[PDB]
């Protein structure tokens, strides 16, 4: 009774175009009149080391560029770089543009992507930008300029930018102005990720979303301190937690009457006993990528 | 690098309104000139047991159908029942109506489902038609009308509509010409599921997704017959093995160059053994939940 739910994606489908230039095709965001994507697109198979994006660019003419929207072929009329986001000023202004932020989100956040190919949607799913500041994607090539987003109220807020896979197979990219999440640059090189962590006060949220779906075998008498589960925290690689998390987790506490530090107690036992061979809602695992407030929104129907 | 992905919503956004009887308050489906939605919004507390619907339609009028499109009131013209679908005729055809089919699914095939509330989008989810016709969805209060489809190219295949939770907790609605899936009726009674089974034929296709993300612990140099492994399947609850099963999982046994027979010996060890502590894409327990399509459309980018 309880699913991992992206946002509706209606509102980003009529903005995604293809780009192509040269041998190179990935997706762009088409906003009023500029369409938004990945500055690795000018690089050729010789320059993916180290490219000097300033000199590429330079050698670049708007004619070097082809945007397709659908059907209609769409002129470029100026070309940019802001950070390592390309930012091409076409000629028609998106009549399908939405109401829409960009938005850096914090490490542990959630947020929709829009899996594109040639400028055409593929699939819709939900994702947790881990703490280490890569996403567990699921990104084939072609899929560079696809988008992470969340809506609230009537306003689409972009949050990602799909770049690159790195060696690990996990995902990195930027906010929608051109800035990297993580210590990530757009070389073709080995990159180290941060050792990630698991996002406990997703964790605990999505125990509290168990308990409203009567799923309740994990519950103890026991509670714990923040200092006393932080040091289990610390053992187990989960980030520590703070009293802004338990805060975070009070309408969820209060729907349930159980304690932030009384759940913290059950998911201890968790982490140092295991599971002993049994699910919570439908899983062996402990799901970290629904936030408190993917849960109150899911257990509470709102709408977009 | 292997994720749960719904079809792009948006299609079917453009398609959702709300329906009010009384003080019932459901979705429905905005097709050309026809608002589809559960005929049991007409029914009140006192009469839910077992409504006589021919009766309870023949009390009702046009006016006693409050249809809204977002700020638009739709107004109501005509009303019929085609099995347990109410189709009320609207003096206006819906500008946004898609290229669409209505189709009734097989058991073990998945779907994108759109949950609404109030005539709204609230979330996208893909999930499967369990063996037993039952589906495990995410629904709340007020979430009837809301659908599930697939994509084929430009078309949207429209396949269920939801109508009601069974006493399992578990889903239960109609194709879109208002037929069941499965021995359910729109009676507010306990009603029995069937025993429910695995997918055996999505287990594989999940398990052949692991091997092309690189996933292979689980690979044995064993194979089986239909026979043999049918035989661990009735015992392990697992829908049986048939010919067509391994030549819909012809693609993903060529890409891999893993035979079907062999990739059963591995789930029979599997099922036999458990996974010993270990995952299998990042999961904990085996995923029935996708179907060769589904793994094939998701290795190779396919777009809509
Ligand atoms: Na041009
Ligand atoms: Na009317």
């Amino acid at each position: 009774g309880f699913r991992k739910m992206a946002f509706p994606s209606g509102k980003v489908e009529g903005c995604m175009v293809q780009v192509t230039c040269g041998t190179t095709t990935l997706n762009g965001l088409w906003l009023d009149d500029v369409v938004y994507c990945p500055r690795h697109v000018i690089c050729t198979s010789e320059d993916m080391l180290n490219p000097n994006y300033e000199d590429l660019l330079i050698r670049k003419s708007n004619h070097n560029f082809l945007v397709q929207a659908g059907n209609v072929q769409l002129r470029v009329i100026g070309h940019s770089m802001q950070n390592c986001v390309l930012k091409l000023k076409v000629d028609t202004a998106n009549p399908k543009t939405p109401k829409y932020k960009f938005v850096r989100i914090q490490p542990g956040q959630t947020f929709s992507v829009l899996a594109c190919y040639n400028g055409s949607p593929s699939g819709v799913y939900q994702c947790a930008m881990r703490p280490n500041f890569t996403i567990k994607g699921s990104f084939l090539n072609g899929s560079c300029g696809s988008v992470g987003f969340n809506i609230d109220y009537d306003c689409v807020s972009f949050c990602y930018m799909h770049h690159m896979e790195l060696p690990t197979g996990v995902h990195a990219g930027t906010d929608l102005e051109g800035n990297f999440y993580g210590p990530f640059v757009d070389r073709q090189t080995a990159q180290a990720a941060g050792t990630d962590t698991t996002i406990t006060v997703n964790v605990l949220a999505w125990l509290y979303a168990a308990v409203i779906n009567g799923d309740r075998w994990f519950l103890n008498r026991f509670t714990t301190t923040l200092n006393d589960f932080n040091l289990v925290a610390m053992k187990y690689n989960y980030e520590p937690l703070t009293q802004d998390h338990v805060d975070i987790l009070g309408p969820l506490s209060a729907q349930t009457g159980i304690a932030v530090l009384d759940m913290c107690a059950s998911l201890k036992e968790l982490l140092q006993n295991g599971m002993n061979g049994r699910t919570i809602l439908g899983s062996a695992l402990l799901e970290d990528e629904f936030t408190p407030f993917d849960v109150v929104r899911q257990c509470s129907g709102v709408t977009f």
